[PDB]
Parts: structure tokens; sequence; C-alpha cells
């Protein structure tokens, strides 16, 4: 804008370009997204704008919501890197354990806050949790979802990733609860102890046969009611579970069962954010710092 030196484009988001910008008034450098087409909906902006109060030190803070000149920016903390970056610069050795339980610890914090707030996500993903030289890890983008909807394709056409995916969503339910953040966090879990996406997708169909072949086929024993869902195929093949051992290994028994808890097919059966904070894998989690190379 014109309050705004731009420092540098940080990335094409999947609404809009983004930009790290230095407030020339305040000094203070923020990231500022300019979303998407005939004027704005007047009930995405009272909605976004009820964000601003949805406050925590593992969300990232929106500081303001600009429509002024009929287009839409968003600004919001600056953090230096994301997940995503940061796991391919740790391939080679891995994320250590300790790291990747003190982010899941602060990432289940800021899902049970903005849970308790009736605030979904909707569409988590290593590219949207920042974090920063101390250690912190923080979500970004919460409740835009269902300001905005999420696209098959962001402005710039690439493919909006299916990897994070809830299977309820898959199957066309048509409300989304709570769970389908728990399980998209359950996946970047597994990315991260693993270094290889859990369930990478390339179409909706892929997606969901990844799921069943791993996890299993569902049927009515294990979801009540999954049969009756909206895209939901008596043809689809039927495929046994395989054992989590198989699925992240090394991951200790305390990992495997939290992990598992966070990917039940039934959404309610699904663990809360509140009672994922309280499983025994937590007992020792501490904050260690990253080695973040800036
Ligand atoms: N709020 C933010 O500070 C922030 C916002 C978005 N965003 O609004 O999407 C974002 N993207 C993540 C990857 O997709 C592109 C945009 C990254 C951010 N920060 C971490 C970071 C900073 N610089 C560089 N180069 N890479 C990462």
């Amino acid at each position: 804008m014109e309050n705004f030196q731009k420092v540098e484009k940080i990335g094409e988001g999947t609404y809009g370009v983004v930009y790290k910008a230095r407030n020339k008034l305040t000094g203070e450098v923020v990231a500022l997204k300019k979303i998407r087409t005939e004027g704005v909906p007047s009930t995405a902006i009272r909605e976004i704008s009820l964000l601003k109060e949805l406050n925590h030190p593992n969300i990232v803070k929106l500081l303001d919501v600009i429509h002024t000149e009929n287009k839409l920016y968003l600004v919001f903390e600056f953090l230096h890197q994301d997940l995503k970056k940061f796991m391919d610069a740790s391939a080679l050795t891995g994320i250590p354990l300790p790291l990747i339980k003190s982010y899941l610890f602060q990432l289940l914090q800021g899902l049970a806050f903005c849970h308790s707030h009736r605030v979904l996500h909707r569409d988590l993903k290593p590219q949207n949790l920042l974090i920063n030289t101390e250690g912190a890890i923080k979500l970004a983008d919460f409740g835009l979802a269902r300001a905005f909807g999420v696209p098959v394709r962001t402005y710039t056409h690439e493919v909006v990733t299916l990897w994070y995916r809830a299977p309820e969503i898959l199957l066309g339910c048509k409300y989304y609860s709570t769970a389908v953040d728990i399980w998209s966090l359950g996946c970047i879990f597994a990315e991260m102890v693993t270094r290889r996406a859990l369930f990478p997708g390339d179409s909706e169909i892929d997606q969901l046969f990844r799921i069943f072949r791993t996890l299993g086929t569902p049927d009515e024993v294990v979801w009540p009611g999954v049969t009756s869902m909206p895209d939901y195929k008596p043809s689809f093949p039927k495929w046994a579970r395989q054992d989590f051992s198989k699925v992240v290994p090394p991951l200790d028994e305390d990992g495997r069962s939290l992990l598992s808890q966070m990917l039940h097919y039934d959404p309610n059966k699904r663990i809360s954010a509140k009672a994922a904070l309280a499983h025994p894998f937590f007992q020792d989690v501490t904050k260690p710092v990253p080695h973040l190379r800036l």
C-alpha cells in the first residue's frame, strides 16, 4: 500500500500475494496479505474482523483488516520461517524428537484455544505453521476458510494441497467439526517424525484411497454413518488396516498411541485438542530452540 514499504515478497498465498512490509509510521515489520471478485462480501469482512479478537501466543496475530479502495488486505504479525521450509532444511537429520514434541504441544494449545471459541482452521498444513528463533510455533490463517472458502487452485493457479484433508471432508460432509483440524495436525505430526508426507494424494480420490490403504477402508463398525456419506460409494475397494509400528517408525508407543487417536475415522471419536494435551506423550515435554539460519 502507501503506509507500508514492501520489503520483499514472502510468497504466493492461497488467496493472494503475501509481502513482508514495514509500517512506515510505527516501524513495525509485518506480513501483508492481498486477498482476491466484485466488491468483497460484507459478510466476510464482519467475520474476519471478528478474528482480531482471537489472540493467543500460538496464533499468528491479525493486526488489521483493510477494505478501502475495494480491495482486501490483512495485516499479520511476521515470523521468519514456516514449518514446510524448516522440515525441508531438516530432512537430512530430521527434527529432534524433543522439538517435534514441543511444536505439537504448542500447536495443540493453539487449537484448544481457537476451538474453545468455536473457530476452526479447516486447512492446516506445514506452510501455515510459522516459527521463530525462540522455539515458538504459531498457527496462521485460522478462520479464513470459513470467510473465503478453500479453492481448488490459488490465485496463481497452483493446486491447493489435499494431503492434510480429513476424510469426512473428502466424503462430502457439509458440516465440519473441530475434528478436521486434529486430523490435519496428526498428518503433520507423522510427517515431522518420518520426514515424508503421510498421505500425499494428487486428486481427491487418490487422497481418500491413500488414507484407506493405510488405515483400512472404513465401515459402519469403525465409523457409524459412513456408508451414508454424500460421496461414499459401495464400490470403494476394501483395504485392510496397517499396523502403526509400520506407519511412523520409529516413534515410541506414547507417540503412536496419540497419533492413532488423532487419526480415528469417526470425527466424534477423534481426540480433542484439550484431551490430547493431557496425553502421556507430553509427560516429558520441553521447549528446545531450533537451529534457525536466517
Ligand atoms: N505471517 C507471516 O510472517 C507469514 C505469512 C505467510 N503467509 O501469509 O502465507 C507465509 N507464507 C508461507 C509459505 O507460503 C508463502 C507465504 C509466511 C510467513 N512467514 C514465514 C516466512 C517468512 N519469510 C519467508 N521467506 N518464508 C516464510
